């Protein structure tokens, strides 16, 4: 008992993890005195989960002393679908530690109920591979671009993000037929939270798997908008950002 | 582009479609210059499904040309869930077509989404099946007539109407036990929708299998009324009246 | 045509069935002149469900003999799943009957559904072990009952019931790592019904299989509270507390 990080809402937590833990197996929660940071890579090795948490998200954070505690998402959700949302979530571990404690407080003092989560052991492979310059970089309403994915993997496992000047285009192309999403950047004054926008340095033509996109399209829950960098040399790089944090996936183009 | 005809929601299009796409598989689509109508076997040829589309039921409607195009149901249907139940769907083709174009675009210019359907090869064995006299003509609450077909099909997969002069009985019989629900014709004057007429010339008895009144009743979103016309010779129709149009179910008795 | 009992509402009788109907699957309801009782022991032979109705249950009920008609769960749930929630649901049966007449009727005369629900031939080996003393005693919300249940069910297959004196203790432990909720007893005045109470006589420490647990907690639905006595000699009886009548269910401990 020595970090014990604590969430205001046992329900934030809850709706991070399950904004990425579809696409993934296991994480490595890497956690510090700035906060918490994780990444993970799935089995086909062609895209990376990564998470970070400032101090900020938390209510009452302490950390003195580095320590990463790896665990499984499967086993994580399972212990996270016992609060009642708005419950004190407080995860506690130790110096070195077997087990992570995640401690469920409601407001009231009648419930308490602590859980154990036995850590796994996972390799300490961390991938920096974010660019800094980006052959094209948008920004678009989440639940715009869930609907995008959504209705072209109907068609086909090979979703063609096309990015000409002024043109954003999303493309699918099938067995039983084809279909064409094209959306233009503009700027709204009523909610500018649903304006897009695009700043292409070269045109883009990149290819991605319909099965991974899906599994990215699910941290729309956590932000209102979606920010997609392409490039053509490095794996494609969409981010949601987060209250004092953000939750990014690379993914691999094909072909 | 020739055609092009078009829906004031793309909602109206699909409930139209969800009606009958459950029971059918592929579909002959035979439009012509006023409006579109369409009929589809199943594979048991025991289940027609006739539909009439009039020009009324567009909001823009043209057909230069008698184009009869065949789709595959699963994969218009699958098109179908990419619009916002809201948005102008334009269904597009030229003649002699290959693929069918369907145009998704929304109040705003913001989204316009373009699909392409690659249209089937169907046979033109069109039926004319429907009678003159039929022995009992009925007519009943749709929501009404689904709660029988579907409380039966608990007892067995034979569902007899019986029909004697101001006496509409249904009736199962299975294993487990059998049911038994009883309709009388009558007169609302609050909600006149809710009434039930019967004219019967010649008593009816007639057995049914469970498994197509069952996909038979999927058509009561579409209308609130739902007409029954039963005879010992031909098969029985059960027609749910559109706002200009019709959707037909032609069901052919058991034993 | 002779006991002809009478529910209020069909949705009663339908909750009452909902309450144990995943737990076991045949019934021998053994209705007499004060009301219906029955008793289902499962295949396993470690889960006991005795249910009693009485006359003030009903909103007409007549015996004029001690009737016992066996019959299987999921027919009778498929009879009753064909209701209004609001009709006039009578079970009705002769002298010695071969099958039970369930007739489903609306306030208005429109519907009138009448069931027939062949009877099973159930043994008549009648269990009374209720004890008179437990070492332990006590009633919490059910639905805060459940809660703990369901939780703890994603650790492990065996949730290990702890009583101390002042202190009620539900500990899981498996494979990913374990859980543990502890309520204690107190009193609430704006709703007295939240409160907890205990009175032990004896510590007690059982172990209870999480597979059966779960179905013990679906009778929530039909009480608020829920009575739970604990003993190291007989099965744990949990009991859920119905408008003139009981839910019973008695549990063997592990090990």
């Amino acid at each position: 008992h020595m970090l014990e990080a604590k969430f205001e809402e046992a329900s934030l937590f809850k709706r991070i993890i399950d904004g990425f833990k579809d696409c993934v197996q296991l994480v490595n929660f890497q956690c510090k005195e700035d906060g918490i940071i994780a990444q993970a890579v799935d089995d086909s090795r062609v895209l990376l989960v990564s998470l970070e948490i400032g101090v900020e998200a938390f209510q009452e954070y302490r950390c003195d002393h580095p320590v990463t505690l790896g665990m499984d998402l499967t086993s994580l959700s399972k212990i996270l679908r016992c609060g009642n949302n708005t419950d004190t979530l407080t995860l506690i571990a130790d110096n070195t530690p077997d087990s992570i404690i995640l401690l469920f407080e409601d407001t009231k003092k009648d419930r308490i109920a602590e859980y154990s989560l036995k850590l796994m052991d996972i390799d300490a492979d961390f991938l920096k591979i974010e660019e800094l310059q980006y052959d094209s970089t948008l920004s678009l309403p989440s639940s715009e671009f869930s609907k995008i994915v959504r209705d072209l993997s109907q068609l086909s496992d090979s979703i063609n993000i096309m990015i000409t000047k002024e043109t954003i285009k999303f493309v699918a192309d099938g067995d039983i037929g084809s279909g064409s999403a094209i959306i233009k950047p503009f700027v709204d004054m009523e909610h500018p939270e649903t304006s897009i926008k695009l700043e292409m340095d070269q045109p883009v033509d990149l290819t991605f798997g319909a099965k991974y996109l899906l599994d990215i399209i699910k941290g729309s829950s956590l932000s209102d908008r979606v920010g997609i960098r392409l490039s053509s040399e490095a794996p494609a790089l969409f981010q949601f950002d987060l209250k004092s944090g953000f939750l990014q996936f690379f993914l691999a183009p094909k072909f």
